[PDB]
């Protein structure tokens, strides 16, 4: 009933303050915390971080998902455009994973919230961010396979870093998987064949995309999730969001290709949004 000591990354209690609820999830609760010292470099400088926990109505498997989740965050280095694990509580308490701060709330109600606000280069900034990180996540043998604007965080100035890491997995050929990840984001090899590639992440990446240049619009909007499975199958695809250019709209069904290996990786991804970037 304890848990492992892991010294590189234990986080004394004593120097951490709890303070303002940020969220309450499916499966724990999220605060915003003064932490002294976290930053090695600056041992007796506060700094404001986000702290996951359990809910007073935990379950095992709640408590077994969040030390899973710490595990994975600890094996993904540093990278701007990912939240990062800080530290955590471990020991002679309750769990409290420690993790970065961002002011600004999810993606998704960030552009919710900016609907007629946000220009098209600022739309196609946080694209290229978005997939600067996937690149990255990608380089480390890590798979999301939750990605969506719900579960990408702005920070308070304007950094998008990709966050829940909670279905990751580490695949240092493919992750073989009845389903708990979000239908409308998975790739049909994810839904059918119960497989997981760095390119499944990729489709995601082409959703996310549409939820992006609707502000946060709902994919696949009006079809009822039973009926999904047979339409993705059978080649449906969402229509080209008004704000987007013709790139960006092939790029989005790009991602969505049916052949895994014919969708772009994320490299290119990367290589393309600069571009597009640089010229807008
Ligand atoms: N590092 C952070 N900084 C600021 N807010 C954060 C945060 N991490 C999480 N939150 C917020 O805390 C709440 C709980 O998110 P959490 O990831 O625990 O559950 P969830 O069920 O929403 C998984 P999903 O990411 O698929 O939505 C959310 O409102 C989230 O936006």
């Amino acid at each position: 009933y304890e848990l492992p000591e892991d010294p590189k990354w234990e986080f004394p209690r004593d120097k951490l303050t709890l303070g303002k609820p940020l969220g309450e999830g499916a499966f724990g609760q999220v605060v915003m915390a003064e932490a002294v010292g976290i930053d090695k470099d600056k041992p007796k400088e506060a700094v404001t971080v986000a702290v996951k926990m359990l809910k007073d109505d935990a379950t095992e498997k709640d408590l077994s998902d969040l030390v899973s989740e710490m595990e994975m965050m600890k094996m993904i280095g540093k990278h701007k455009n990912i939240i990062n694990l800080l530290g955590a509580c471990t020991q002679d308490g309750p769990l409290y994973v420690i993790v970065e701060y961002a002011s600004k709330g999810n993606l998704r109600e960030y552009l919710r919230a900016r609907r007629p606000q946000m220009t098209f280069k600022d739309l196609v900034s946080c694209t290229y961010q978005l997939a600067r990180g996937m690149e990255y996540l990608a380089s480390q043998k890590c798979i999301h396979r939750d990605l969506a604007a719900r579960n990408v965080l702005v920070t308070e100035n304007n950094v998008m870093k990709i966050a829940d890491f909670g279905l990751a997995r580490d695949i240092n050929d493919y992750y073989k998987t009845n389903g708990r990840l979000p239908v409308k984001w998975m790739a049909p090899e994810a839904l059918f064949d119960r497989v997981y590639t760095h390119q499944s992440d990729v489709w995601s990446f082409g959703v996310l995309m549409w939820e992006i240049f609707t502000l946060g619009g709902s994919p696949y909007p009006g079809i009822p999730v039973e009926e999904l499975f047979k339409l993705l199958k059978e080649g449906h695809r969402m229509d080209k969001p008004a704000n987007c250019t013709n790139e960006l709209y092939m790029m989005m069904r790009d991602c969505w290709h049916a052949v895994p290996s014919q969708r772009p990786t994320f490299k290119q991804l990367v290589e393309d949004l600069d571009r597009i970037l640089t010229l807008t």
